[PDB]
């Protein structure tokens, strides 16, 4: 039953950067690992804009105690190009790198044979099986899904998926590190989308075919569900939000493990877009281009 | 180009007597139709209550003000068990029944015969091909979709569809009186389900087959999608607000269409409640079990 002080996340994108910044703001000692450094130059970067605008709300009568918040949480978050040094002596490896089955399982098998013993893997797949990633290492009992929702900082909700070979204090471990986050842990089975992104995506990648279809466009659909489902994002606003990679990678992903089922056919249109390497806010472009 | 001053609402039921309520809470004379004196009186008294929450918070510092905008809207809503007595002299006919398509076209084709030259005839049908409808009259030029959205007092938007007959003389006066209502109009062309349903309903159909696959309860999978996804409602919770036995023909409708569509595979579930008479809050009991 060990408690998590000293974290390891891997992977600095969307999903990356905010757990790090989670994990550092409420105490947690954290290690942000990618692949070059300037692009941990720009995940920390980023991490320090979010920090700042919950500093100018926050503490807006008293600055100075804002700049040791964002200083102070800026501080507690290491970095580092290295992930088979760092995991030696952490408490838990949480991996948000692409999602790509192959990719992630040779990283943790790696990382099986440096990190210590008493530490615990996770995997923040939006997709895959989390036994299915748990098995490229033999530390089954200490490896589990921990899904969180894009932004970190605002979504409350935290997945926590055991898998059959998840042991109870794995969980509790992740039950509590979950709690200590600030956030809203709700163990679910280890099924394809977990809860939210099985119902989620389809749903994306049917407002999308709604548009190839030709039936409305982007902003009507947009406005709609906005309007009149009372959605904080209309489908295409949400898509570029998330990542139109991630999305494609999700799908073909499910399309390739059932591809005779309708709901996860790929799009030409988002296919179209990915190859030109237009993934939404990402790259400042998606299905809508940005500032 | 006329101008709805008149306003003949047939069905009390949750968008029908919200339809009424919004139409005579901005001054347009209203009758509101169903089929018995003890409906009506239900419907009046729902009415009430929804337009003293209004009050106590478009009024929420002035209570006469809110007395008044009560009294005047609840005496400027007549009421009718015959629709056929009012249309002669009426601008509008906001058909909010149930979803069936022979009823709703026996109820037009009747209409049609007593309703003055210059009305215009509406339907809020979620699901069913506005033209389908307008076939039923002679009236074609003067029949289009002004579909609104659960609870109509609260949500701005407001689907405005035309089919190829409708002229644009009447798609304009239908816009004009969705502005009058304080709505927010969009043009949706006529095709299943419009924009909000196509996307929402398979949606929730997913939700209720994730449960009944057994991979989460309905609970969790309410919090997650509330949590993890903004949604102000999670899909049980929606589904029973909806109602049920809407919903189920929705899906009918589609499935009898396009039987080999899995998006509109029916559920086992979503029928036995439904033939239990358990369709929602309406009823006091869907999924949930209210007050
Ligand atoms: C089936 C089809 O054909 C088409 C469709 O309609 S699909 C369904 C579309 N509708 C949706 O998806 C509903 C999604 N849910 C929502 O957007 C929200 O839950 C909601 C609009 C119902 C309000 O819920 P909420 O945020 O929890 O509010 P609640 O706690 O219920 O009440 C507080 C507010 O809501 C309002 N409210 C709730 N029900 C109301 C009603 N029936 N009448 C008037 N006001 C109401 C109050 O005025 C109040 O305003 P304040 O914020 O100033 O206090
Ligand atoms: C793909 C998978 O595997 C799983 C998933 O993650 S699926 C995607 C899940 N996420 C969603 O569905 C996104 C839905 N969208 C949302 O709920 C909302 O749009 C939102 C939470 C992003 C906020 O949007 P919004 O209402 O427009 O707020 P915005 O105007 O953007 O900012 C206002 C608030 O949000 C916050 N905010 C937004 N982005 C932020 C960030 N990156 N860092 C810190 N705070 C942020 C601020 O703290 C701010 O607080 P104040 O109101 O006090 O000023
Ligand atoms: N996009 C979302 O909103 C969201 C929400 C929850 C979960 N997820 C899941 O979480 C994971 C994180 O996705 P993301 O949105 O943050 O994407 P992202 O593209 O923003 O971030 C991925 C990061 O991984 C790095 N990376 C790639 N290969 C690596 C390797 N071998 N070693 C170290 N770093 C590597 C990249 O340089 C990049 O910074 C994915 O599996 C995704 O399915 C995404
Ligand atoms: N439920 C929703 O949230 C929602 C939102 C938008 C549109 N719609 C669509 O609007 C219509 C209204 O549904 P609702 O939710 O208000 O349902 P409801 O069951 O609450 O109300 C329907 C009302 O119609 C009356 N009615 C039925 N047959 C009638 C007839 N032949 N003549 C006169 N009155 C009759 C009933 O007595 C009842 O009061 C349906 O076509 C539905 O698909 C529903």
């Amino acid at each position: 039953k060990i408690i998590v002080k000293h974290v390891t996340v891997i992977g600095g994108g969307l999903m990356g950067a905010g757990i790090a910044q989670v994990a550092a703001a409420t105490g947690h000692t954290v290690v942000l690992v990618d692949q070059t450094e300037d692009i941990l130059a720009k995940s920390k970067k980023g991490i320090e804009e979010s920090l700042r605008k919950v500093a100018k709300k926050k503490f807006a009568e008293n600055p100075k105690a804002g700049d040791e918040f964002v200083e102070k949480t800026l501080s507690t978050i290491a970095t580092s190009t290295d992930a088979a040094s760092v995991v030696h002596s952490t408490d838990l490896v949480v991996e948000a790198i692409v999602e790509n089955l192959k990719v992630k399982n040779e990283l943790f098998k790696r990382l099986d044979k440096f990190a210590a013993e008493h530490t615990i893997f996770a995997s923040n797949t939006s997709s895959l099986q989390i036994t299915s990633i748990a098995n490229a290492t033999t530390r089954q009992d200490r490896f589990a899904g921990l899904h969180f929702f894009n932004p970190v900082p605002v979504m409350k909700l935290v997945q926590v998926i055991k898998t059959p070979m998840t042991s109870q204090k794995t969980f509790e471990s992740l039950v509590d590190f979950s709690k200590a986050l600030g956030k809203h842990p709700v163990s679910c089975k280890d099924t394809p989308g977990f809860i939210v992104n099985r119902l989620l995506v389809p749903y994306l990648m049917e407002a999308i075919r709604l548009y190839e279809r030709g039936d409305a466009s982007k902003e009507d659909i947009d406005t709609a569900m906005k309007l009149g489902a009372g959605y904080p994002m209309g489908p295409f606003e949400l898509l570029d939000y998330v990542g139109l990679d991630t999305t494609k990678f999700i799908v073909d992903g499910w399309h390739e493990m059932d591809a005779e089922n309708p709901l996860h056919q790929p799009s030409p249109s988002l296919n179209k877009l990915v190859a030109e390497n237009k993934f939404g806010k990402k790259t400042g472009e998606g299905f809508y281009k940005y500032k």
